[PDB]
């Protein structure tokens, strides 16, 4: 699924990412426009041997198992393949742990590249909430 941006707002809105840990809804939408360009289903297969899985391009080393990363430790305890659900509650529930084990969201290199400093509320503007 490829989401609207006020769509994913919504659904991360609705999934409590609006100011979790202090990180406004702008900043997960445009986290998840410039990791995975709103798509669910977003891969990005790294030379590391390691995948980024989903809306948020959650790395396959740390988060998530998709069983053939080196060093994996799947601290969001799931399998990488249910952060490319058309549903987002894998991927929210994974960026609220990757944020709660003491990774700001500078965790999505996307997110610090393009969101960080930027007008991320443009993301969510414009949306009813």
């Amino acid at each position: 699924k490829v989401f609207g941006r006020c769509e994913l707002a919504a659904a991360m809105k609705r999934h409590g990412l609006d100011n979790y840990r202090g990180y406004s809804l702008g900043n997960w939408v445009c986290a998840a426009k410039f990791e995975s360009n709103f798509n669910t289903q977003a891969t990005n297969r790294n030379t590391d041997g390691s995948t980024d899985y989903g809306i948020l391009q959650i790395n396959s080393r740390w988060w998530c198992n998709d069983g053939r990363t080196p060093g994996s430790r799947n601290l969001c305890n799931i399998p990488c393949s249910a952060l490319l659900s058309s549903d987002i509650t894998a991927s929210v529930n994974c960026a609220k742990k990757i944020v709660s084990d003491g990774n700001g969201m500078n965790a999505w290199v996307a997110w610090r590249n393009r969101c960080k400093g930027t007008d991320v509320q443009a993301w969510i503007r414009g949306c009813r909430l």
